């Protein structure tokens, strides 16, 4: 039985540009306190999410949004994290009850009638979102995050029934439980742009999004591994890989970093084949892969300036690689 | 030397789901074909072939319990697909997302809608008696998945036009939205007068029928296509995409696809036998549209043989005998 792993070097092949919002430091503070007051946070989370720092997540994610767009972004951000954790303790029930309340707020903010925390947080930043945002990247964040939401009930329901998914299921309803989806539609919004379907809809650019949402999220899934066993949350491609193919832990995340190398030379690839719709359309392409290309560095480097993962070891834990075992709820044994 | 002919799977043979007929099949699909042919301004040759699609005979055998005006928009609609589906074989990326900027304008407003494009005036009509009585649930999500379908033979209208024979992975996830059979079981749905909550139809158990039934008659139509579309080297085909990606032979693919086929039908089997419950309003409601999944499965394969698109006149001896004789391409492969 295992007690450590080591973290494959997935930051230091990464040679995409590090950038960072100039608007950081105030709206991150903001935005925390946005979400304190919205979730009605009290210890002990309300101390383990100042150290979530999602503000400086998003500001590495959308470094060139102006500071009114960034904090819808960072807004957006921290209910995401703090919609997540909730969700971890629903059963599928409640799941659905939760979609129900967000997507009617997102949809019908003025009409849509709730007292739930949820959706008043979700009117909140997402009216904000309307005063500018197109129609298309509009409906992408809502249809995204209602994908978001039928996926997690499915999580829930794997939970409930202590199941563990084969790879090829948990690969196709983890790209949708990940949110990266919406994420995306926050860089068109960000950076004042509303890419037409047929630009949007390409496969090639399908195809970037898909690598990116992958490289986020596998990435995730070996750097939230530890805080994910202590549950024995099984919503990862590390235990579904030892339970399908026999692999023992380091073999299984070793298996996981490959495929992340794997979509980020997919992402490279695809952006080789773009096409062109004339420089106008180009130029807004352009700016959308950028975003997407932020969205995998950023991720990566903020994964260790977080508490999330690696507690207060995270610059250290980037240095030396080692990643030891967080205490089982229930020892694995009992 | 290259074939001349191939052997056809037995998928029918074993089919054990009971064959219904809708009681109001034949005035309906006569009345929809005459629909088509006006809407879709048909002349000859292509007058003459329709006529043998049978697409109203297809439609009465997959909604066998619809009563006679839920038929005849399922009918219409399939009628329409058809058409369209033709139609975009010659059509450019830019002229389809031109067509479907034009039929989802029309889905969403099928009265006030101004076009005078047949694709969308066809839409308006068949979508707006639809719309008497679609439950908000399926009228979504039959106006989401031609979206998705559009969408997808977009990518199928750049693959052609770039001459690209796709990888099998991204064959697969691509041709559940070319084949359109998701806006067919919304179909299901407003046909039984049933409109399904968002946590049962969206369940994995249920989502996992769907798309258990649309491989099945989908993969089964590239076999029993391939004849058709190989013609003019369409490449949108397990067929053709396993051959390129494997190295089989004609009847080593068409036996791949054979298998999947029988596959597929033991995964709706293997799902269906896990689904949960309800309660007995809702549980009714899932049995029916299941049933309407079941006679999806029965009802494609048996049509296959009795239309004149894939087979011509000879659909009835080929069901029996199983050898295919390929027609001759539009250009010769060594042209
Ligand atoms: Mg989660
Ligand atoms: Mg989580
Ligand atoms: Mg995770
Ligand atoms: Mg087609
Ligand atoms: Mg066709
Ligand atoms: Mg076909």
């Amino acid at each position: 039985a295992p007690t450590k792993f080591i973290l494959p070097d997935l930051v230091s092949d990464c040679t995409y540009p590090l950038l960072l919002n100039d608007n950081c430091e105030p709206v991150a503070r903001a935005s925390e306190q946005w979400l304190i007051a919205g979730a009605r946070l009290q210890e002990p989370r309300r101390t383990k999410f100042m150290g979530l720092l999602a503000g400086e997540l998003t500001a590495a994610c959308y470094p060139h949004a102006d500071a009114s767009h960034l904090r819808v972004c960072v807004d957006f951000m921290n209910w995401l994290f703090n919609m997540d954790d909730w969700l971890d303790d629903f059963d599928v029930d409640d799941t659905w009850g939760m979609r129900h309340c967000c997507l009617g707020a997102f949809r019908d903010p003025v009409g849509f009638e709730t007292d739930k925390l949820g959706g008043l947080m979700s009117k909140s930043f997402f009216s904000r979102f309307r005063q500018d945002g197109g129609p298309g990247c509009t409906e992408r964040f809502i249809h995204t995050m209602d994908l978001f939401f039928i996926a997690v009930a499915q999580q829930a329901g794997d939970r409930a029934n202590g199941i563990t998914p084969d790879l090829e299921s948990y690969i196709t309803v983890r790209r949708d439980t990940s949110g990266c989806k919406p994420c995306f539609a926050l860089i068109e919004y960000a950076a004042g742009i509303d890419l037409p379907d047929h630009v949007i809809y390409h496969p090639t650019l399908a195809a970037m999004e898909e690598a990116t949402n992958d490289l986020v999220t596998w990435s995730n899934d070996i750097f939230s591994y530890n805080k994910e066993q202590v549950t024995d949350d099984t919503h990862n491609m590390i235990p579904v890989l030892m339970r399908e193919r026999g692999l023992d832990l380091q073999g299984a995340v070793d298996f996981v970093g490959r495929l992340c190398k794997g979509t980020i030379e997919r992402f490279e690839t695809e952006r080789a084949r773009l096409p062109s719709w004339g420089p106008e359309l180009d130029a807004q392409v352009q700016t959308y892969i950028e975003g997407l290309q932020n969205w995998i560095v950023g991720s990566l480097h903020w994964s260790f300036d977080s508490h999330r993962y690696f507690g207060k070891d995270g610059h250290a834990v980037k240095k030396h690689r080692i990643v030891k075992l967080l205490p089982k709820r229930v020892p694995q044994q009992a």
